[PDB]
């Protein structure tokens, strides 16, 4: 059984935000079949980071998604020669990342290899300020296209005071493997910071993640 009930996983991400270079290593666990994970992270290099912590938190694993039976799970399929993808966000100010990963698998360990880059943000405005305050859970609308699968989802961005910082999320994923492609469907998400050093440098979040057909 390629992918257990209970797994572990690997992540490594670097990045440049502003100018500010930076990488993070994590542990992470969950039960894929569940949809849940928490991961733990520690800035190795380029702590503390002058941005706000929301923003690398999302590129940070599709594996632990529930799927139902009746729609295939690309991403488990995927494995375990896995797969590899691209995502873009593109927020309400100008402010833009985008960034890639290559997720492959070693037993029961996946391996995540991540990187960012992100800029014009504002320097007064809320990443650069750390006003943030988490992720409102959302929905990503996928479709197949030439085997690969197409990703969007208008993630907003709680603030101190009670706004919203919106940010759109495009997103390619492409298997390293040929696999049964489902049709249009979502992702239903939930993501949190649930709990964090004082300037962020060890930083735990917890995710759950659960597929279903679309309308």
């Amino acid at each position: 059984s390629v992918i257990a009930k209970q797994m572990t996983y690997k992540v490594y991400m670097s990045g440049t935000v502003n100018g500010h270079y930076f990488e993070v290593e994590g542990d992470g666990k969950g039960k894929p079949y569940e949809g849940e994970q928490t991961v733990k992270l520690t800035v190795t290099k380029g702590g503390p980071l002058p941005f706000a912590w929301d923003i690398l938190s999302p590129q940070l694993s599709i594996p632990f998604t529930k799927y139902p039976e009746d729609i295939p799970d690309y991403f488990k399929q995927s494995f375990p020669e896995g797969y590899t993808w691209e995502r873009s966000m593109n927020f309400e100010d100008g402010a833009v990342c985008t960034v890639s990963n290559d997720s492959s698998i070693q037993g029961n360990c996946f391996i995540y290899n991540v990187k960012i880059s992100g800029e014009n943000f504002p320097p007064n405005g809320p990443v650069m300020q750390k006003k943030t305050q988490g992720w409102e859970p959302s929905t990503e609308r996928l479709f197949a296209r030439d085997g690969m699968l197409i990703g969007n989802d208008y993630m907003a961005l709680k603030l101190e005071g009670g706004g919203h910082y919106l940010c759109e999320f495009k997103s390619t994923y492409k298997a390293k493997k040929p696999v049964r492609m489902p049709g249009r469907h979502e992702i239903d998400r939930k993501l949190d910071v649930t709990s964090h050093n004082r300037d962020y440098t060890s930083v735990e979040q917890c995710e759950i993640a659960i597929a279903r057909h679309s309308l």
